[PDB]
């Protein structure tokens, strides 16, 4: 089987205004084609790749130097890609999403599967407390375990005054007491002078974790707060590839590490990540970018092959999409995220829809 | 324009006994004088340039060597003192700062737009409270809250016994409350063994930041205490120049730097001190040897094209005058120094006072 | 003056093709500034591609900017900082037109709106490039003979490395001290490799090493840089301006190649070089092989260096055979010359710009 | 399929004896699995002895897997790391012919189960161990006659230093350009030892030095990695893949030597593969002698690597002189060939199977 043809759609999807995805339909000389997704969070803001520049890429350099290459050597493909490309890991992840539900599809077997082998089928996922207010999210909160669909829940926080973000934090925490685990994630915000006395106090109220509390740029600070935080911190954005995961772990510079496909190239890349983590005795979660349910399973069928996720995994974005381009609806029952054994992906592109929502 | 004069007069100000300032006066050739100032607090107490010996080196080698000079390259002559003079960096602040006065009235530009372009028109300025009586200094913080003046205090201390001190502050913060912000500025004067103790009550007790606890030559103390005091430490007299605070930065031994035009070299060289600053992700403050308007100003336009400034300035120099030398009072107004955009410093020399002061 | 437009053209130009992404950017009081941002071979050298700048400055960049205040460049610089990560090439080619359009408002050069210059010219290196080691001897004297340059690059790891090694001792060999001879390995070898290749060339008297090894291996670039017996230079190693901070804190390189295209502009390239020159680094003119454009903006920000230890590399414009700019570049007595006209004292040959565009 | 029955064999086959342990992982669904653990002499090179190796996946790694899902080997593999720790060369032998029988079912070469293939041939050293130079630069010449190898390694240590240091010299300085010289000390020396051999050596061009002192010295490796004038290699200092963590966090060495029997098995050495390449470190085949089954698992793995600097030493089935395999191992112009037929292409010859079984 040859690669035959690579489209790269941008979809405009409404949530609970939008989401935005890059949508990969990958054609191989067999008939069979496979879907990945590349997504980010509003445009440039969460990473240099944009879904613009995204289908740019593809289109331009990345999928001509695929075509006719085989489709079931996916390791040749992306070493390929590598060496005609610096970076570029979300329109990389998309790709090797999409060879990797086309050879599932092939064998008949799921992608966890040719990723050597899942050790449980379900995942638990944590849910994002979003309205800013500190009651709506306390209701929220006790009405998700009510009905039994989420029991870890994180707050965004570094765009408000500390003390306010602080209050907000640690009042719902106190609230929602040994019921459910808090955790915060500030997405590089604050500055180490910031986040000295903001992890005490996090730590002390009973967060969990804290999340990338200071920027990518300031590594010696983020070895300091790994030894002096009470909560445990968490690398996110520190991590843009493989290698700044290894940098990380011989620097001591986190104790766990979010596992993003996209951050890290793909299903596959993110393994790499994994057990450089697995290796240095690291703690995972299992991260996401807020993608549809292609990336989502895609994320999934990685993180069901690894020994232990002692946090857990953030995989709810389908939850946030009130329409997706996809047939089947994702299982999400029991506080967590449950994975067919069916081929590839076990996904089905919903045609009509793509074409509505297609740019 | 050519540089063709440059006298440096030496002024006493009556103070809320005084305070001496050394005023620069560049005359260009096309009839465009600027103005500057290199002030120190009390001679030779607050470092190696008095006022006495900046006229002495002024007059003798460093305004010889820009005599003839364009007045516009304001690059080549403070790279020209630079390779003529080691440190010195008081005096080489008052010259740039003219440089830039006199530049900015040739084009109608304001300093800040020289400088870049400024990303705010009005910074917070805190306050000394400076009675040594506790109850006084309430009843200050007080008024200065009313009023709207300040909002954040300072208090300057290592100079009485360390229990006597901790008592002081921690009793002005308990009454004020989160009403304001309390920090400390011990100017290197206890030793690590007496800072160990007193960083953790301060720390514990509500301080936001302690300034220089230990002297610049305990370089190893000042890393451990970034990593162990609770509230995080500011560096002031550990930054003589822009050299110095790369090294601080690349030892983790501030999360927090002080910027002094003076101690840097004038308005560019702060710059330079800030962006090695932001570039290892440590915080910003923008400090104040006590000058008056010329000084504040120049400080006041470089502070301005600053992203960040998470601790905010001191720039309350003009208030602790009864008289100043230039006929423009500075703008305090809502708990900050507001700075307009008309061209150079936005100053204008009062003669009769000059005369009157000048020694 | 507010920014009106901001338009980003593609253009292919033949060389002696090379494709650039040419800046327009035109302000309310009629004063129009231009821009270059531009890379090697797609996405090979970088992260960004012509195809993806465009794409990003006309969906994201450019946007945010129409109608703000054209003379705050500060102010505007900071904005795209927030709004996108990353993306050096497209914020270097906008900062570089509002420098420009800045220059012309105030009938100023470039150079002197980045505080002054301290030269009027820049020592121009030039890069042997057809792989055969006669023909580069027989190159580098002409240029030599011509006085056009007496530095010369060669670029090396891309063959067996005893090849690579023969060929660049061969070259200074016979140069011998008419010249100075530097490489460029373009992270190609590992660290085993450059162990003893690094010795050899500096046993034969190379004068310095352009990034042996990959940006990934940050303790082996610390410890060539103690054991290479030719000073190590950093160059894919910086990607911004905190990634200089981060090299210079570990003692990673003794040289640092400046390059406006992977700083941001030529006031981020500074930062870069003031970072250095707190740290004791010594410093070099880099480039991304752009025309005059790119090229002479680097050149604004390189003219106020105090000192630029190993000089540039700035032949970009030689390499190509038409310019869509109307004032060719100064070339003469080993450097290039820099006039003292406003901005960037280059303007756009409109004919030629709309046949190469695309 | 489900694991039904697994089969551990001693067999003792002749050498130009050699000890193997064969394993048979027979699946309900017909498909047979074949593996190998082997180590070199007994208890010398490792921890576990044919003895043991049998003793334990007898009476303990076996049992663990008897019903689990035969396509399922992370979930297998990852049991018996909860099971056991340490036996890498068991696991690694059970891990090579779980892949063995999955490539079957599946009808896919071990190497595509593993990701894709980016060669189809491996570069093969030689070792050299009459002991005698005159001897040895014989041998040598003849392989390079017949092109077999062009790579040599040479095993010392166990004689006083100046006459190893002599007999390695002597060798290269024969042969020249005409073949690579490297040395293996199998941990043999301490680093006062090494401090003057790894000197004289790579002033002697001899490309690499193999673990020059012992695993228990890391501080040692850290400077010799620093000093030594010829790149250091570690074998012995890696006896698990964390270990490989461990040795790139510190600077110890800029080449890995990668031994599927060392690490674990196919998947395990993949893993300390891919973080030294994540660090920069040097890549390099190794082996622990065995014959074609072990051998052949090791090449389909390495077949998947983007680079391997320093080519592999996978010549175990040329010192046997005879198999219980029915294909030869193909060694042709430097190389081991690994065709795309299905798992790891072999069959057992039953005949010669039970006639070495011990």
């Amino acid at each position: 089987a040859l690669i035959e043809r690579i489209d790269a759609i941008i979809v405009d999807l409404p949530t609970i205004q939008q989401q935005t995805l890059v949508v990969l339909r990958v054609r191989c000389s067999d008939g069979v084609e496979g879907i990945g997704e590349a997504t980010t969070i509003g445009g440039l803001a969460y990473g240099y790749e944009s879904p613009e520049g995204i289908k740019a890429n593809i289109d331009a350099h990345l999928a001509p130097a695929l075509i006719g290459l085989a489709a079931d050597n996916i390791n040749a493909a992306m070493l390929k890609l590598d060496k005609l490309a610096k970076g570029n890991t979300f329109a990389k992840s998309g790709i090797e999403s999409a060879l990797l539900d086309a050879q599932g599809k092939r064998l008949g077997l799921p992608v966890s599967e040719l990723l050597g082998g899942r050790v449980r089928d379900s995942l638990e996922v944590a849910w994002t407390l979003a309205s800013g207010d500190t009651a709506r999210d306390i209701a929220e909160a006790r009405h998700m375990l009510e009905i039994r669909r989420h029991r870890v829940f994180k707050l965004k926080i570094g765009a408000n005054p500390v003390e306010q973000d602080l209050k907000h934090v640690v009042t719902i925490k106190r609230e929602l007491g040994d019921s459910a685990s808090v955790r915060v994630d500030v997405n590089q915000y604050w500055d180490e002078s910031q986040a000295i006395r903001a992890c005490q106090v996090l730590g002390d109220n009973g967060i969990d974790l804290i999340e990338q509390p200071i920027s990518r740029i300031n590594r010696g600070g983020q070895v300091r707060l790994n030894q002096r935080t009470p909560a445990p911190i968490m690398a996110d954005e520190s991590i843009e590839s493989v290698e700044d995961a290894f940098s990380l772990a011989a620097d001591g510079a986190a104790s766990i590490f979010a596992l993003k496909i996209a951050k890290n190239g793909g299903p596959r890349a993110v393994l790499r990540t994994a057990q450089i983590a697995e290796a240095a005795g690291i703690g995972l979660y299992g991260g996401t970018m807020l993608e549809g349910s292609i990336g989502t399973l895609a994320s999934a069928h990685a993180f069901l092959t690894l020994r232990q996720l002692t946090w857990g995994t953030e995989l709810f974005g389908p939850l946030l999409l009130t329409e997706e381009i996809v047939n089947e609806p994702p299982q999400y029952r029991d506080f967590q995220l449950h994975i067919p054994r069916t081929p590839g992906l076990g996904l089905t592109l919903d045609e009509q829809r793509l074409a509505r929502f297609a740019r």
